[PDB]
C-alpha cells in the first residue's frame, strides 16, 4: 500500500513525509535542506533531505538522477546507502518532490580532531580503504574525499558519503588526464598522515603552495613522469622548478609505526601508475588485525552510460520517478 504522510513547516518549506517519520528537526541547508528524523520502523536516528527544485531545469533533473541512481547502487558497510526514498506524489504528473533517507550520522572525522593511538588509525584507515575497494569495483572515483566526507559512529565504526583542496590528488588539482581511482589513495594519505600526526600535511594557501607543498616532501617529478607530460608548457614550467628530493618519510612521521611509515610511501606517490591501490592497501602488513579478504567484498558494475545523454526535463524526471517506484528498502 501507500503510506500515511503528514505535511508541516520547516526550512521555510512544507515537508510531506510518511507518519513512520517522526521528529523531524532541521540539520542544515544550502541542493537541499536535511532534517534529523526517528524512524519509527526500525529505532533508527536518520536524516531526510528534501531535495530542493529537483526539476526546475535540465541540470537539476539529470543530478536529481545521478544522486538517486547512485544511492541506490551502494550496498557497503562503510558506504552511505540509501535507508528510503518517497514522494508524497501519488503519479507522475504530480511528481515534483524528492526525499532522500540516509543513516544518521555521528561525528565526521574532522570532530575526531581532538590525538589517536595507532590500533584506532589502522582501524579508522582500513574501513575507509573496505569502502573504497567497493566504490572502485563499480567505477566510481569519489574525487572529493575528506574527513568531512567520513561519518563514524560512537564505537567509530565508519562510513563514507558525499561522491577545500588539502586532500585532493595533485592531478585532480590541477586538471590533469593522466588519472586513476588511486586520486582517492592520495587523499587517505593526507587523512591517514592527519590521524598520525594531529596536523593538516598539505595546509596550502592556493594550488600554488599545495603544490609547493606536496613537491617538498615527495620531489619534483623525474624524467620517467616527465614523460607522461604531453603540453610543452607544463613541461617547461615544472622544470623551471627548484628542484626538490624525496623526503624520508620517517623523519616527518616520527615514531609511527613503521609499517604505517611504508603504506604512507606507498599512497603519497605523484605517478598515479605506481600509486597503491585500495584492495593491495587492504593486504599491507599494516592492516593485520582486521584484514580478511572473505569479507572484503565488492560492487556489482554501475552503469553511467545516462551521463552521456542529452534528455528533456520530462524524461529525466520520469526515469527519477521509475527509480523512486521500484525502490526496495534493505
Amino acid at each position: 500500500e501507500r503510506p500515511t504522510f503528514y505535511r508541516q513547516e520547516l526550512n521555510k518549506t512544507i515537508w510531506e513525509v510518511p507518519e513512520r517519520y517522526q521528529n523531524l528537526s532541521p540539520v542544515g541547508s544550502g541542493y537541499g535542506s536535511v532534517c534529523a528524523a526517528f524512524d519509527t520502523k526500525t529505532g533508527l536516528r536518520v536524516a531526510v533531505k528534501k531535495l530542493s527544485r529537483p526539476f526546475q531545469s535540465i541540470i537539476h533533473a539529470k543530478r536529481t538522477y545521478r544522486e538517486l541512481r547512485l544511492l541506490k547502487h551502494m550496498k557497503h558497510e562503510n558506504v552511505i546507502g540509501l535507508l528510503d526514498v518517497f514522494t508524497p506524489a501519488r503519479s507522475l504528473e504530480e511528481f515534483n518532490d524528492v526525499y532522500l533517507v540516509t543513516h544518521l550520522m555521528g561525528a565526521d572525522l574532522n570532530n575526531i580532531v581532538k590525538k589517536l593511538t595507532d590500533d584506532h588509525v589502522q582501524f579508522l584507515i582500513y574501513q575507509i580503504l573496505r569502502g573504497l575497494k567497493y566504490i572502485h569495483s563499480a567505477d566510481i572515483i569519489h574525487r572529493d574525499l575528506k574527513p568531512s566526507n567520513l561519518a563514524v559512529n560512537e564505537d567509530c565504526e565508519l562510513k563514507i558519503l558525499d561522491f577545500t583542496r588539502w586532500y585532493r590528488a595533485p592531478e585532480i588539482m590541477l586538471n590533469w588526464m593522466h588519472y586513476n581511482q588511486t586520486v582517492d589513495i592520495w587523499s587517505v594519505g593526507c587523512i591517514m598522515a592527519e590521524l598520525l600526526t594531529g596536523r593538516t600535511l598539505f595546509p596550502g594557501t592556493d594550488h600554488i603552495d599545495q603544490l609547493k607543498l606536496i613537491l617538498r616532501l615527495v620531489g619534483t617529478p623525474g624524467a620517467e613522469l616527465l614523460k607522461k607530460i604531453s603540453s610543452e608548457s607544463a613541461r617547461n614550467y615544472i622544470q623551471s622548478l627548484t628542484q626538490m628530493p624525496k623526503m624520508n618519510f620517517a623523519n616527518v612521521f616520527i615514531g609511527a609505526n613503521p609499517l604505517a611509515v611504508d603504506l604512507l610511501e606507498k599512497m603519497l606517490v605523484l605517478d598515479s601508475d605506481k600509486r597503491i591501490t585500495a584492495a593491495q592497501a587492504l593486504a599491507h602488513a599494516y592492516f593485520a588485525q582486521y584484514h580478511d579478504p572473505d569479507d572484503e567484498p565488492v560492487a556489482d558494475p554501475y552503469d553511467q552510460s545516462f551521463e552521456s545523454r542529452d534528455l528533456l526535463i520530462d524524461e529525466w524526471k520520469s526515469l527519477t520517478y521509475d527509480e523512486v517506484i521500484s525502490f526496495v528498502p534493505p
